[PDB]
């Protein structure tokens, strides 16, 4: 029989894996950080001549050699390339023995908003120019959004849980909060979490300019300005975050090295506007709320939150509004896109690592770029230069296309 | 301050909606069952002349003007389309009335394989023939997968939690197992929850017979033909199953009529091929038990078993292995799958219905088709005529590509 009642676990954090257009390892990405350098710039991976939209944050030193070689490229879409690297980089980092563990309670999140889509529109054109017996035997297992899950399973051995999520912006704030919450009540002990985005393509491109969701500044420098009364839309990054999270009862077992504790984690829906976040921050407040309640601290103990910030005129209003609404005016806030651009369904966990590094620095990067905030703009942004403070919980936002809203919230290790 | 542990709760499903290749009511759906009526014939939605495929399970009475008007199809993809359709049968079903719940404790989850593929194939030719200023502005609104969850959740109300889960053939079933354990653990009280795919597209066609994942049989009686010696391949279908879930105290609060309960979901991974099966079913096997122990029954309760069954070699080679071993040669199984075609994300949505229709009208559907199943097959496979039986509980399997096991266990309810 079961139990009437679960016994709830801690779930803490042993390590992580990235690669972004501002590096490749948290030192690399962390160092950026701290020294004010971002990863906008103009395209290159396509000829962007006939668009409206000409800078992009790119990975240009992709680590390729590290554990890839040209073979790989016929099963994998840099989509899912991403994924294993910030993977393995995360299971290094953690010093997890993948052989020692209990492989049916260790599982697999790897969230993505559009998946393989560069090889969909390369093999929706092979398809009209020479026919369908021409489409490649391998797209669909490099183009299809969960394979990435199911790839990095496959090469650490994860027998138990695999899923993908999709709530666009959200999809790994997401990831992150369900792994918790399956080690939170004992179905997992060992969860390798994040996601990935590989969307700088003409396709991708086009569709969010036709959104007008993309900032058309010609200036790099000036294009993704979170807060700032200049502010114009979207600048498109891509790259990967992964996390290893663990309970407490199975790090400690095994000596891990802890980096931070996952507390607690807010979803909800705004039911609003497909793309357009609701103008006050309403689902917004609801979703920080209900991170704070879980992890069970008063907002004044909320000592830094990691913006969604995207640089959209109404996306900073209302979220400004609802950081206000619950947390007040003095709490420290910064967006990280910034830096990296957007991650799409790669933010919340690249965003993760950025607030677990901010805790473990004693210190909160600025919002680069951003020299003017808004007017009506009451939260406590921080441009110009970073803080040094001290930061014993913090928070990281996204509320992304379809009103998925997701925080969570973060406790400083011992 | 939150307990240190908590009470769980049970859950029960109040209403139910599909449009599929068999039907648009469960009325329509369960009647096809019962009297041996497939979905499967000729392609129709596009020139399949230079294909090896000519067979589909399509929808081809979808009732568009019951909720929609032409203005709709700007804002939708069908693969939102029948989410929508199916989401509102399935409120009109449970009774409820959506302005009197707490609409904070009301959560929308609609998985999806692939999502809004016409519109992307659609898009990305518009691109290609007129340049990136002609791309529709509606472009990514309506492809993105998981727009159709965002949708639903916007018909409704529903504010709090939305996402999608894509796990290929598994995605509502995960979606379904999700849900249970969010209203199980005390986080929402109403759910709405399913899948949607519409894929019967050039590309994807394209795409699974460059896999060599379809049937090329062209007698569309003889293609989907689940644990059959001649089978070869799935046959491709469409639509959208979606339930209202509730937690019993919620349901018996308002007076509900409740059709079912859900007691067990398990979830593996295979992590041994990206697109095939494990070819003794080992992941299968402990996603099976996983969904007993969730459920505190003994295998000998199982009375029927809804198979993934999509007609493949290695399927149901490895399937039937995996029953046989959890639950013996005696209970019943059958794949609806030679009915419906394999309906991808929707495929366990859909299948829930099912079970819980069989449960409903003490029967066991047919696989339809099959004449001559395997030798080494030891499974108790139900074809040529349905069963008349008592089935107090049940199970439905999906075993999808990227090594993706989810089962769910329901009880017949009181
Ligand atoms: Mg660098
Ligand atoms: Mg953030
Ligand atoms: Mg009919
Ligand atoms: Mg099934």
């Amino acid at each position: 029989p079961r139990g009437s009642h679960m016994k709830l676990n801690r779930v803490v954090v042993t390590g992580y894996g990235v690669t972004s257009p501002i590096g490749n390892t948290p030192e690399e990405f962390w160092n950026s950080l701290a020294t004010g350098k971002i990863g906008i710039g103009g395209i290159t991976k396509f000829d962007h001549s006939d668009f409206d939209v000409h800078n992009a944050a790119e990975i240009q030193d992709f680590p390729f050699d590290k554990y890839f070689v040209k073979k790989d490229t016929n099963r994998f879409d840099n989509y899912s390339l991403y994924a294993l690297y910030a993977a393995q980089e995360a299971v290094n980092h953690a010093n997890l023995d993948v052989e020692a563990l209990n492989r049916d309670r260790f599982g697999v999140i790897v969230a993505s908003g559009i998946g393989g889509i560069k090889e969909i529109e390369d093999q929706v054109l092979r398809l009209h120019e020479k026919g369908p017996k021409r489409v490649k035997p391998m797209t669909l297992p490099k183009a299809l959004p969960n394979m990435a899950s199911g790839n990095v399973a496959m090469r650490f051995g994860a027998n138990g849980v695999c899923k993908s999520i999709n709530t666009a912006c959200s999809s790994s704030n997401d990831a992150i909060g369900d792994a918790f919450r399956s080690i939170k009540f004992g179905f997992q002990d060992v969860m390798l979490v994040g996601g990935t985005e590989a969307s700088i393509t003409p396709f991708a491109i086009a569709g969010f300019q036709a959104l007008t969701a993309l900032s058309t500044t010609e200036d790099p420098t000036r294009a993704s300005i979170p807060f700032d009364k200049d502010r114009n839309g979207f600048v498109m990054g891509e790259g990967s975050g992964m996390l290893v999270l663990e309970s407490l009862e199975h790090a400690e077992k095994r000596g891990a090295t802890i980096l931070a504790e996952v507390v607690g984690y807010g979803n909800t829906c705004d039911a609003y506007h497909m793309t357009s976040p609701h103008p006050e921050g309403q689902g917004a407040i609801k979703a920080i709320k209900l991170a704070l309640e879980e992890a069970e601290i008063s907002p004044e103990q909320v000592a830094y939150v990691n913006a969604h910030g995207t640089s959209t005129p109404a996306n900073e209003k209302g979220e400004s509004g609802a950081i206000v609404a619950v947390l007040g005016k003095e709490v420290p806030v910064s967006s990280t896109k910034s830096f990296t651009g957007h991650l799409l369904g790669a933010a919340g966990a690249v965003e993760a690592i950025v607030t677990i590094e901010a805790m473990r620095h004693n210190f909160v990067p600025m919002t680069a770029g951003t020299s003017e905030v808004s007017d009506y703009i009451e939260a406590n942004v921080v441009y110009g230069q970073g803080l040094e403070k001290e930061i014993p919980y913090a928070i990281s936002n996204t509320f992304g296309f379809g009103g998925h809203n997701a925080v969570l919230a973060f406790k400083r290790w011992e």
